[PDB]
């Protein structure tokens, strides 16, 4: 299938990435505390739903959150400013908590059968966010006896998420802090703006995008 984009919001942000995020790819978002990724993830989960001429591929999302920055409400808020029905928009985001990162890896796996089954339906899934990445990895992964294992670990958890992109036409949004991945870094700009600086994507030049948080989510 050709690659499908998914508004960001920001017509900034969209021109950086070559239109907005892609299937068939892992975008990796890095950022400290509020950097905007998380704001970023809840943007995209209520853009996806939208048709493709208003920047969406009117498609379910699949989203694991590791440790609790899943904002219900904030999801409502996006979707009502934006014009769509906030209950909805909630309604075709399928929720699922990791509580460590074995569970994480399982959870990246079985949503395979959710995927399967929502394929050649009017709302097949086109986003699966990890919220973060590397949390969990990094809390049970100490020091350097377990580098060796951390880094298998999650290998393999990105070759899932990979593979699951690819065969079924999924845009991956993951979250972390500092191929595979198209890697976004975002920083605080000046007067509360942000500012996300694409770095080594194959290509796609490098450069940077100014985008503001807003009740809409991100936006310009
Ligand atoms: C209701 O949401 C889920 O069941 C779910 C969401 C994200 C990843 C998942 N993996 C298995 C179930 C699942």
């Amino acid at each position: 299938a050709t690659i499908g984009r998914i508004s960001t919001g920001s017509k900034s942000l969209d021109k950086l990435l070559g239109g907005g995020i892609e299937t068939q790819a892992i975008t990796e978002v890095f950022g400290e505390f509020g950097s905007g990724k998380t704001q970023l993830a809840h943007t995209l989960a209520v853009m996806v739903q939208l048709p493709p001429e208003e920047g969406g591929l009117n498609g379910s999302v699949m989203w694991i959150d590791t440790e609790n920055t899943f904002r219900p409400e904030r999801i409502r808020e996006i979707a009502q400013n934006r014009g769509l029905d906030p209950d909805e928009v909630l309604k075709h985001i399928a929720y699922a908590r990791a509580f460590n990162s074995n569970h994480q890896m399982l959870l990246v796996q079985q949503a395979e059968d959710m995927i399967k089954e929502l394929l050649n339906t009017d709302r097949p899934v086109k986003l699966l966010i990890v919220d973060s990445l590397t949390s969990h990895f990094r809390s049970e992964y100490i020091g350097r006896g377990a580098l060796a294992e951390r880094q298998q670990k999650l290998a393999k958890h990105l070759a899932d998420l990979h593979r699951l992109a690819n065969l079924y036409d999924i845009a991956v949004f993951v979250t972390n802090q500092v191929s595979a991945t198209l890697r976004v870094y975002l920083r605080k700009g000046k007067g509360g703006k942000r500012i996300a600086r694409l770095i080594d994507a194959p290509h796609l030049p490098e450069g940077e995008a100014v985008f503001s948080i807003t009740e809409k989510g991100i936006e310009d």
